[PDB]
This record gives C-alpha cells, sequence and structure tokens, in this order.
C-alpha cells in the first residue's frame, strides 16, 4: 500500500517527478498535518511518503538531519523541513488562494500568534507521557487562554480574520485532537477559541483530513507502547 | 536618550509620521537583530530602551511578553518577536532587500536560523553560570560546526550567498559578543565561521552597532547582579 509508513529495510524513494513535490509525512502527525492542510487547501499535486516515527529509516536523517516530519522535496532534489516553514514555502511556491496575508503587518501578526501557540505541542506531548496530570492540564488552560485573549481583541471568528487563513491550519491540529481526547474541558473557560474549534470542523479542507477521535486513541495507545506498528494503524 | 525608562516612567506619544519605534536594549542581542536591519535599511527610527530588570508597567501593553525587540509605527501597531520584527521592516519599508524573496532561498535562511536556535539558549547559560564553561565550549563548537558546515556546502562568504543578508544580520549578535566572553578558540576549528566573522566587522551596519569590550563587561557583572542600572551600563 502507498500510504504504508517506511522503516529500517524500506528503499529510499526515487526522485520527485517533475510536476509534483513530495511531503515525508506521518499520518497521525499534527506538526505535518499543518503541511498537509495547506497542499489540500491549495489545491497542490503532491505525492506521500510516510515515516514510521518508531522506526525511522537511517535514510531519512538525510532528508531532514532533525529526522523530523514533515519534510518536502521537489523535483530538483531541494528539502525544507520545519512545519511552518513548509507552509510558507507552499503558499508563496504555488498559485492560488494565498492562506497568508500580504500586508506584512497582518502576516507579522500570523507569526506573532503562531508564537503565542509555541509552548502547546510541548505541554501537549508531556501530558501523553504519574498522574500530574491536573498540573499540565493547567498548563494548557494558560496558554489556551493567550489564544482566547487574541480573538478577544481581533473580535473576529478566525486568527486572522472572518475568513480562515493560514494560522487556524497552523494551530488547528493541536485542537483536533483535543476532542478526539475527551479534553474539552479544557477550553470550556475560552469561548471564543472554543467556537473557534467549531467554525474550523465546518472547513472543507479541515474535515477532509480529520481523524476520527477512535483512530487518534487507537494510534496513541500504540505510540505510547512505542509499537512500530502505531503510524500505520488503520491500515 | 539611551537611559532606559523603567517602573513609573511616562508612556511615550504617539510615532511621528514617516518614522518607526523600536523598543530595544542597548546590550541585547536580540534587539541588535531589529537595529541591525533599521539600519542596513536606512530607515528613519526611534529607539527607545527599556529596564528588562525593572520593566515599565505600560510596556506589557507593548508586548504581552514583556520582551525586547518591539516595533511601534504611526498607525499604532504592534510588532514583537526579533526575527518578526526585522522579516516586517524588510517588506515595509524600500531600499535594498535584506530577505530573498524566493521561496526556497527564504526557507533555507528560516531553516538555518533553526539550525542556530540553540546558540541563543547556550550563551545564556555560559553568561549565567561553575566548571561547565567547558562542556558549554563543547556545545558551542557543535552547533558553530553546524553553521561551517552550511557555509562549506553553500560554497560562499555569507549564509545567504557572497553579499551580506538578513540572516547573517540575524546570527551575528551572538557571535559578536564571543570575544567578550573569551570565546574565541570555539571557531578555531570553523574556518569559513572565522572568515565570516572578519567580513562581518568590516560590514559599516555591523561596525556602527559595535560594542566595547568593556561595556558588555560591565553589563554582564551587574546582569550577574540582578542590578536595575544594568541596561544603563556607561550610561
Ligand atoms: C509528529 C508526530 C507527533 O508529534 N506525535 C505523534 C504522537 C506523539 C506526538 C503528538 N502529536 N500530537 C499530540 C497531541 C496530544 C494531545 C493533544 C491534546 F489537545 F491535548 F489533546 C493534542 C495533540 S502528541
Amino acid at each position: 500500500e502507498s500510504a504504508r509508513s517506511l522503516g529500517k529495510g524500506s528503499a529510499p524513494p526515487g526522485p520527485v517527478p517533475e510536476g509534483s513535490i513530495r511531503i515525508y509525512s506521518m499520518r497521525f502527525c499534527p506538526f505535518a498535518e499543518r503541511t498537509r492542510l495547506v497542499l489540500k487547501a491549495k489545491g497542490i499535486r503532491h505525492e506521500v511518503i510516510n515515516i514510521n516515527l518508531k522506526n525511522k529509516p537511517e535514510w531519512f536523517f538525510k532528508k531532514n538531519p532533525f529526522g523530523l516530519v514533515p519534510v518536502l522535496e521537489n523535483s530538483q532534489g531541494q528539502l525544507i523541513y520545519e512545519s511552518a516553514i513548509t507552509c510558507e514555502y507552499l503558499d508563496e511556491a504555488y498559485p492560488g488562494k494565498k492562506l497568508l496575508p500580504d500586508d506584512p503587518y497582518e502576516k507579522a501578526c500570523q507569526k506573532m500568534i503562531l508564537e503565542l501557540f509555541s509552548k502547546v505541542p510541548s505541554l501537549v506531548g508531556s501530558f501523553i507521557r504519574k498522574e500530574d496530570y491536573a498540573g499540565l492540564k493547567e498548563e494548557f488552560r494558560k496558554e489556551f487562554t493567550k489564544l482566547e485573549e487574541v480573538l478577544t481583541n481581533k473580535k473576529t471568528t478566525f486568527f486572522g480574520g472572518n475568513s480562515i487563513s493560514m494560522i487556524d491550519y497552523l494551530i488547528w491540529p493541536w485542537f483536533e485532537r483535543l476532542e478526539a481526547m475527551k479534553l474539552n474541558e479544557c477550553v470550556d473557560h475560552t469561548p471564543k477559541l472554543k467556537l473557534w474549534m467549531a467554525a474550523m470542523k465546518e472547513d472543507p479542507t479541515v474535515s477532509a483530513l480529520l481523524t476520527s477521535e477512535k483512530d487518534w486513541q487507537g494510534f496513541l495507545e500504540l505510540y505510547l507502547q512505542n509499537s512500530p506498528e502505531a503510524c500505520d494503524y488503520g491500515l
């Protein structure tokens, strides 16, 4: 199967065909879902090759010395890693609707909001891995209020305005999994952030890439056990 | 003028039209990024220094993180995070572009900036700490080797070609303090990086913003004492 992840013993991929771009991804990784949301929203011709993050092949470290996902690779052999960098690269290098505003200040704002979100993925990961949960859930609420304050001052539904933009796709994957883990109580003190979650689920690009709550919980149970079959959950 | 505003200080008035304000600190390398870009692009600006140990009560309404640098234009728009401020200035103002508009090239410099992201954390540890100086020197050498490999693979003098660009200004402030921290032996095994440093010192913008050895010495001692006069060393 083409979606099955590549582990140790897999052959490194061949050259990227011209006119297309390759993304080294993982179907349950929020950092890579950022890039795939942009690829879907911009209708970019691309191919997906999943990396078994619990059985990483050694050749993948040549694509990215951090050994991390997502990674983009065009026909010229050029490689782009870091999730936010891959998204901005796709928004610039490809035609269609711009997910990033053309105004220098409004684009600086989305990057500033991204920085307000920077602490969440780390706290989110430590909470998944002793019952100190109460402290990590409180550290969630503290970071979530910072997002709530942005929506309060902007007086809009999305973080970039009344329409969905790049910053929404950068933030959404961690709140998509929040509902799948029955952790919606962590945003009952952030009503505008909670409304934003509901508005994101109405987006065609978002709902096309949504992972069911049973698929995420099944993957996460295998991933926390470091199972080599975690990244291929659901075939 | 250069004297830092502290607690109880009056908030500054509106920024005059055609100008921009930077909330800075004379010894902060993150703020020096923005000041290097302002000088390199010939942007008329005013500098307001903030006592980072005795921060003004109003400064938190300019940046929720209470951190420097911060840009404020005549429209009252606020831009923080050093990298964001540098990209904003290069887009919002005319003159010579410091950042390449090519999506891949700009993605590379951001990827190079990510490879550099460990050095600002290590510099703060060397300044703060003990006998971990020897261990921190090895980390500097290993991180600088990552930059040495970038300059070697590009076969160029600077990180963005054979002329000085934005990524050089973003990385320089930490290499400028290497001599005052008596860490020059950390670049003895990085010839391309040594040549890069010598070329940066010859840059007119870099030369005008250099800090004497005895000023960075006194500021560090006072910062190593939690002094409200550290930011205003030398007055
Ligand atoms: C690249 C893959 C990756 O980062 N991961 C795979 C499993 C661990 C890690 C995580 N990715 N998303 C995670 C997560 C956990 C909890 C939430 C929460 F919203 F809090 F419910 C969100 C996202 S761990």
